[PDB]
């Protein structure tokens, strides 16, 4: 009934490096917790969901690597990078001399099948930072997997001819009306839309129900007040709407 | 299809508290990626599942409330554990004097939906954290929630009369294919089974294929080896197996 047949299963690392191999000097954190298909009865359908799999979560120099492969490469470059730039660095604020805690990195990448019905997979990848500074940086981010076309479908898949100008309007309705407010003013004074416009993302996921856009943090609100979804029920679009069955597919779960 | 017709949203935080709220100072950093139902056409069904969620995630004192206020309660908590603890440390190793990196605190909470088909809901878990120290702890925990009882399954829920004895000889046998040896030394010498006995856990979770038992790290190996998966499948157990009909909802799928 899914396409492929796609079984999953993930590989975990947990990573902790300290500058010059001392317990009792900073350290580089680094979690991996990467979701990957593991079975197919469509090898080439298999293949391709890996190669963006790792392009998304580790970068495009790993395709063509076992995902095990891959994370282990990952692993080694970031601790790496990690002491080799920051082991004379902390040497020299040493020399000087308490030095501070912008040594202590963290860096998380978490991946799993949010949702995998017919020819739609969709994919979410949760990437979480932080290098020293006040705080660090957190991102969601979606790949709705054409499990046909073997791609991410992109806005001008979903939908058909200029759509950027009305989809920013239908975003900025659903927030007014989620946020009980009946003025741009009103959500603006709450503080959406006071780093940016609210214009439609890439950033986006397919349910039963519609389409969720995805804000991460800065995108429309200042950092602390987090990230902000914003769903279009299909109904509310539907003479907008592209021909990829996906679109009939999700409309009709 | 599927009981309850269960709707899912998440709650993402991410938290960096300075001691002294200085961002010169060392930092706790709070993650918190938490999975709950949304929408349900069986509320009872929607409050016992959050119960189970915030119970698991974050402790029984957080039942009741709305996991947007558990999350904002549990944030404060932490950063308040993490201040008043260390503020008057950090001060006593300044007084002292340069301090160490034994002050960088990290503590990550992701939970999302494995599996949602008829009367099964698989959750998984996953948490990490580091206090300082060589290397911090992370640990993958599943609640294999019985959508008709109401409450996660334990092993003397699937299985029947006395089945220990015979499930390790299961998980051992199974471990030695995976790795292709054919003794318990062979598997020992390559660590597993090093730290302990290769025991039934009640940390498993079902599928479509059988029973996979999730080794944390330290239950069979050491630290370094990281998690260990022992999948047994149906057909290898069939005998052993319990009435629950979600046996045999996962055998027909
Ligand atoms: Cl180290
Ligand atoms: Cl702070």
């Amino acid at each position: 009934k899914n396409t492929g047949a796609l079984e999953f299963d993930s590989i975990q690392v947990n990573e902790t490096a300290h500058l010059f191999g001392d317990t009792a000097k900073p350290a580089c954190n680094l979690t991996i917790n990467f979701a990957y298909p593991v079975k197919s009865t469509d090898n080439k359908l298999k293949d391709s969901l890996n190669s963006y799999f790792i392009a998304a979560c580790f970068g495009e120099g790993y395709i063509g690597e076992k995902p095990a492969q891959v994370v282990k490469e990952y692993t080694e470059h970031y601790v790496k990078e990690y002491r080799t730039d920051l082991e004379p660095m902390y040497a020299e604020d040493e020399k000087n001399k308490s030095i501070g805690a912008w040594y202590s990195y963290y860096k998380g990448i978490e991946s799993h099948v949010q949702l995998y019905y017919k020819n739609l997979l969709v994919y979410r990848i949760n990437y979480n930072e932080y290098t020293g500074g006040a705080h660090g940086i957190y991102m969601t981010t979606f790949l709705n997997m054409d499990l046909i076309n073997l791609r991410p479908l992109k806005l001008d898949d979903i939908f058909t001819g200029d759509y950027k100008e009305a989809l920013t309007d239908l975003l900025w309705n659903q927030l007014m009306a989620d946020k009980k407010v009946t003025t741009h003013e009103a959500l603006e004074d709450m503080g959406y839309g006071s780093t940016g416009d609210i214009a439609p993302t890439e950033n986006f996921y397919l349910d039963k129900d519609g389409i969720t856009f995805y804000y991460n943090v800065y995108d429309i609100t200042p950092y602390a007040m987090g990230p902000v979804e914003i769903k279009i029920p299909y109904e509310m679009m539907e003479h907008m709407l592209g021909s990829n069955p996906i679109i009939g597919e999700m409309k009709s779960k």
